[PDB]
C-alpha cells in the first residue's frame, strides 16, 4: 500500500532510480509489467549459448554511468572482437578494412563520404544537448525527412548509401520516417559520428560478462519484495493528498510521488485523473519505437578469424536481410557466433517468415559475405522481434517523425504535478542507450529528493568521473578532413578559375 | 455481465454499430469511457446559444450513410449560409469572391494554382479508396511528405501558400507532418478537391438542426441501460472460449465479439490477452490525432450580410490565429455567430492564453477581414480545445506521417481474433467524418453478423442509397482547366 515513491517500470532507468531513493533511505516500490525485470534488456540463459543478450548489450567509452552502476554490482566487461578486418559488402562483393569508417578511393566520392560525415558533426555543435528545439535553424531542420537532408547532402550514390544504412542501424528506422533534427541531436548528443559508429574506442567496444541483464537483476535482489512483478500500471490519481496508483490486478499503492520510467509513448497504457495536460496528452501519440529483431547464429567455432575477418560486417542493399554483425564469441573462445540486426522496414518484412526461414537466409548472406561454405552449418540459433513486445512497443528507442521535437519536445521531462520523468529517451547524454536509462533515472530521483527538501537544486544534474577500466580516447580529425571542399565546393572552384 | 457484443466507444461509429446489431436481435453492451456519449461530436446547451457544435458538425451531398441514419432518428439538416460573397484575406488585405475556389489575375500564378488543385485529383485517381497502399507509387508517394510535394508542385508563393493552407485546414496537421499519399488518398476518399472544399454542393454544405450530438444520445435512448457511461476499457482477454473485458471500475463483461470504436492510437489504452500480433501493436504507437480549437463568436446580428460577405473567410499567413470560418448563425437568422478554427501549430502556441485573450484575438481578426468594427463587440464566446481530451486525443481525426501507410495500412481493420474494428479511421468513403462513422460501424458490425452466420460475405459492405433531401450534383472541370499546361510545361513549349 503505502510508501515515499512509486516507480513505474522496471528497467534499468527505474532501477537505478529505485536504487538511489532506497540508498538514500527512502521508502519505494516498483511496479513492473512483466514476470521479469530489465526491459528492453533480456538476457537468455541456456545449455547451448551459456547466456545471450537479446536486447541492449554494447558499452564503450563515455559511457561511465552504466559503467559505475555495473561495477557498483560487481559486473566485469570484456571486449567485442575487433582484432582482425571488417567488411563493408557493397554490390554484392565484399571490401576489407581496417578503421571506424568504410574507405573509398574515388576521388569525388572520397570527397562527398567526407564531407557527409563532417556536415553531420557540423550541425551537431549547433544543437544543445538538454534543448535541440533551442538549435538556430531548429524549425527548419525539424521540417525535414534525413530522407530529404541527404538528398540534398549526398552528391554521389555511393556516400547517400552508406549514410542511409547509417540512420537504420542507429535509430531502427528509415531515413524517411525520422527527422533531420532528432537524428542530428540523437548523434550529437553520443558524442558525434566517429563515437556511435565505433566498436573499438565506441559506443561498441564492450559487453558485460555473464549479460546486462544482470543489472536490472541484481538491483531486484538488493531491493527484495519492493519489486512487484507482473504488476502493470493502469491508473493514477492525483487528485489527492498522496498519489494514488492502481495495477491490472487491481493492487493499490499510495505514495509522495511517482516516477514515470517507461517508453513515453507507453503512458498511453495508464488511465490519468485529472486528465494530462494538452501537450503530453499528445506527444504521448507522436513518439514511435523503431522496428528490429536481433539475430544471433551459433557455428562450432568463429572461422571467419582464420580469414583474416573480425566478424564486423556491414552490408549495403535491399536483398540483405542483415545490414550489421560483430562477432558475438565468448571472451574465452567458444560459443562462437554472429549477432546481426534486421533493421526497420526488412523487421517488418521478414517477421512473417518462420524462425528456420530467417536462419536460413541469414547463413546464407553471411556465407556469401565472408566468402565462406562454414557459414551454412549452424550449431544453433536464438532470435528476438521487438516489435512484438506490448510492454516495449519496439526497439532500440523512440525516435521523433518530422515536426514533433520543437513542438512537443520541451514536454519530454517536465514534470506533471507529482509524476517525474525518467527512461532513456529523457537523458542528454546517450539517450537511447543502458547509459542515458541511468542518468535519467538517477536525474529522476535527485528531482523527487529536491521536491523534499533533502538536496539544493544544484544536485540535481551530476557530472560522473571518468571510468578507469574503460578510458575515453579523444575524437580527432586530419588537416585534409577538415579542409578537402565538398563536391558542390570543388564545382565551385572550377566555376572560379574559369575567369 | 454476458452479452453477444460488447462495443467499445460510444461515437457516432460504436452507436451505429450497436444499434444494426440491435435491430437484428443480438444483445449488445456499449462501454463508453465518458460521462457522455458523441466522441468527437458534443453538442453543448445553454440559454446564450441555444445549441452549439463544439466538435464535428457539416454534412453534405454524397454523404448518404450519417443522413439517413440521421433521417431515421428523426433528425432534420439547414443549409450553412454562403448567400454572399466569400472572402480570401492574403497580405493583409480583402479579396471578395464567389464558387468555391479562390481566384487569381496574374496569368503565371493561375496556371500554378489550376495546375495545383488538377494534379491533387490527378494523382488522387491512382490510389485505390479501399487499398491506398496498392498505388501503382505507394512507396514514393509514402515517403514524402505533403511539404515536399508541395516544394516540387507549386511554381509560385501564392499556390503554395493557399495549398498550405488547404492541408491544415483539411486534416488539422502542418505539410511537413503527413504524409503524402496518405493525404491524397485522404481528398480521394471524399470525393475530390472540389467535393472537400466546397460549402454548396459539398462537405460544408449542412448542419444539423439542434446539433450533431442528438445522433448518438437519441440512439443512446433506443438502446436503454445497455450504454454504460463511465466505463473506459482498460482489459480485453480473448484467451477462453467468451472474450472478458474488463473497464476501469473493475466491471467485468462477457461476449462472443467485441468491437473496437474508438481511435486507432487510444487501442494504446487497453491491455492485451494474449498481446495483439506485432504489427498492430506497432500501427497504434504511429498514428496521431490532429491539434484544433474550434471557436464561436457571438454578435447581436449577422451584420457581416450587410456588405455582402456570407461569412465564410479564408485567411493566409501566420499572424492570423484562425484561418477558415463559417457563418455559424441559426436557421432562423438568431444567435448571430462566426465559427473559425484555430489550426495545427497555432492551436498549439495559443492555447496558453486565457478564453479572454482569445476571444480577443479572433474579434481584432474578424474586424480586419470584414473592414467592420462590429466585429469588436462580442455577446458572447464558446470554445473547445481537442488537444486536451484522454478519449480523443485531438480532432478532426487520424493522420499518417511519412512511411507508415504502406507499411501498417492494411492492419487498419484487420480482425484480431474475434475484436473486429469501426470508427471512422477504417473507412473507405469520408473517413474523417461522422459519414465515415456510420460506414465503419456497419461494417463492423455486419463482419460479425457474417461471422455468426447470419449473412453472406456478400453483404458485408453494403452501398447507400442518394439521400432525397441532400441530392449530389456532379462535380465538372472545363476544357480550359482540364488542358491549361502547367508553369514548367509552358516553359518547355517556349
Ligand atoms: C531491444 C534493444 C535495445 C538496445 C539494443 C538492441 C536491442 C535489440 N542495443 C543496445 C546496446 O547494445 N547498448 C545500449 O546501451 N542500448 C541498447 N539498446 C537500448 C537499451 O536496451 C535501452 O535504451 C534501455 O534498456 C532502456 O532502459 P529504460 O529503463 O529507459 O526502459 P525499458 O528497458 O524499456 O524499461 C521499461 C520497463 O517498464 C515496464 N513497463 C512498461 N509499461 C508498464 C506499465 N504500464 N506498468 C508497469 N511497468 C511497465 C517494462 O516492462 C519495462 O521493464
Ligand atoms: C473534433 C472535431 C471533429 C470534426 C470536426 C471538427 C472538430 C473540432 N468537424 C467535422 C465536421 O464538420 N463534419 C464531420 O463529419 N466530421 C467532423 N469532425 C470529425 C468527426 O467528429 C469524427 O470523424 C467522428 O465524430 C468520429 O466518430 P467515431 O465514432 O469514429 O469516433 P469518436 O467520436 O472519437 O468515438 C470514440 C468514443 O470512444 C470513447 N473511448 C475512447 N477510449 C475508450 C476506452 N478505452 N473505453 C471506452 N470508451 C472509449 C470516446 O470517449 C468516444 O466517445
Ligand atoms: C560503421 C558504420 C558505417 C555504422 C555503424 C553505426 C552504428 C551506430 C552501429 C551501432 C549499432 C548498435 C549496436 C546499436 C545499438 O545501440
Ligand atoms: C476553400 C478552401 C481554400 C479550403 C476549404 C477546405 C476545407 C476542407 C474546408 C472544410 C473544413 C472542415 C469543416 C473540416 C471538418 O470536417
Amino acid at each position: 500500500n503505502k510508501c515515499d515513491v512509486v516507480v513505474v517500470g522496471g528497467g534499468i532507468s527505474g532501477m537505478a532510480a529505485a536504487k538511489l531513493l532506497h540508498d538514500s533511505g527512502l521508502n519505494v516500490v516498483v511496479l513492473e509489467a512483466r514476470d521479469r525485470v530489465g526491459g528492453r534488456t533480456y538476457t537468455l540463459r541456456n545449455q547451448k549459448v551459456k547466456y545471450v543478450d537479446l536486447g541492449g548489450s554494447y558499452v564503450g567509452p563515455t559511457q561511465n554511468r552504466i559503467l559505475r552502476l555495473a561495477k557498483e554490482l560487481g559486473l566485469e566487461t570484456y571486449k567485442v572482437n575487433e582484432v582482425e578486418r571488417l567488411i563493408h559488402h557493397v554490390k554484392g562483393k565484399s571490401y576489407p578494412f581496417r578503421g571506424p569508417f568504410p574507405p573509398v578511393w574515388n576521388p569525388i566520392t572520397y570527397l562527398d563520404h567526407n564531407n557527409f560525415w563532417r556536415t553531420m558533426d557540423d550541425m551537431g555543435r549547433e544543437i544543445p544537448s538538454d534543448a535541440p528545439w533551442k538549435a538556430p535553424l531548429a524549425e527548419e531542420w525539424d521540417n525535414m525527412t534525413m530522407k530529404e537532408l541527404l538528398d540534398k547532402l549526398c552528391w554521389t550514390e555511393s556516400a547517400k548509401q552508406l549514410a542511409t544504412l547509417f540512420v537504420n542501424l542507429c535509430v531502427t528506422a528509415e531515413t524517411h520516417e525520422v527527422s533531420a533534427l532528432w537524428f542530428l541531436w540523437y548523434v550529437k548528443q553520443c558524442g558525434g559520428t566517429t563515437r556511435i559508429i565505433s566498436t573499438t574506442n565506441g559506443g561498441q567496444e564492450r559487453k558485460f560478462v555473464g549479460g546486462s541483464g544482470q543489472v536490472s537483476e541484481r538491483i531486484m535482489d538488493l531491493l527484495g519484495d519492493r519489486v512487484k512483478l507482473e504488476r502493470p500500471v493502469i491508473y493514477i490519481d492525483q487528485t489527492r493528498e498522496n498519489v494514488l496508483v492502481e495495477t491490472l490486478n487491481h493492487e493499490m499503492y499510495e505514495a509522495k510521488y511517482v516516477i514515470s520510467a517507461i517508453p513515453p509513448t507507453l503512458g498511453m497504457k495508464i488511465h490519468f485523473n485529472p486528465p494530462l495536460p494538452m501537450m503530453r496528452n499528445q506527444m504521448i501519440t507522436r513518439v514511435p519505437l523503431g522496428s528490429v529483431i536481433k539475430c544471433i547464429v551459433y557455428y562450432k567455432e568463429p572461422f571467419w578469424r582464420k580469414k583474416d575477418y573480425c566478424g564486423t560486417m556491414i552490408i549495403d542493399g535491399e536483398e540483405a536481410p542483415v545490414a550489421y554483425t560483430l562477432d558475438d564469441t565468448k571472451p574465452e573462445g567458444n560459443y562462437a557466433a554472429i549477432m546481426g540486426f534486421i533493421l526497420a522496414h526488412k523487421a517488418r518484412k521478414l517477421a512473417r517468415l518462420t524462425k528456420e526461414e530467417r536462419l536460413k537466409k541469414l547463413c546464407e548472406l553471411y556465407a556469401k559475405v565472408l566468402g565462406s561454405l562454414e557459414a551454412l552449418e549452424p550449431v544453433h540459433y536464438e532470435e528476438k522481434n521487438w516489435c512484438e513486445e506490448q510492454y516495449s512497443g519496439g526497439c532500440y528507442t523512440t525516435y521523433f517523425p518530422p515536426g514533433i521535437l520543437t513542438q512537443y519536445g520541451r514536454v519530454l521531462r517536465q514534470p506533471v504535478d507529482r509524476i517525474y520523468f525518467a527512461g532513456t529517451e529523457t537523458a542528454t547524454h546517450w539517450s537511447g542507450y543502458m547509459e542515458g536509462a541511468v542518468e535519467a533515472g538517477e536525474r529522476a530521483a535527485r528531482e523527487i529528493l529536491h521536491a523534499m527538501g533533502k538536496i539544493p537544486e544544484d544536485e540535481i544534474w551530476q557530472s560522473e568521473p571518468e571510468s578507469v577500466d574503460v578510458p575515453a580516447q579523444p575524437i580527432t580529425t586530419t588537416f585534409l578532413e577538415r579542409h578537402l571542399p565538398s563536391v558542390p565546393g570543388l564545382l565551385r572552384l572550377i566555376g572560379l578559375t574559369t575567369i
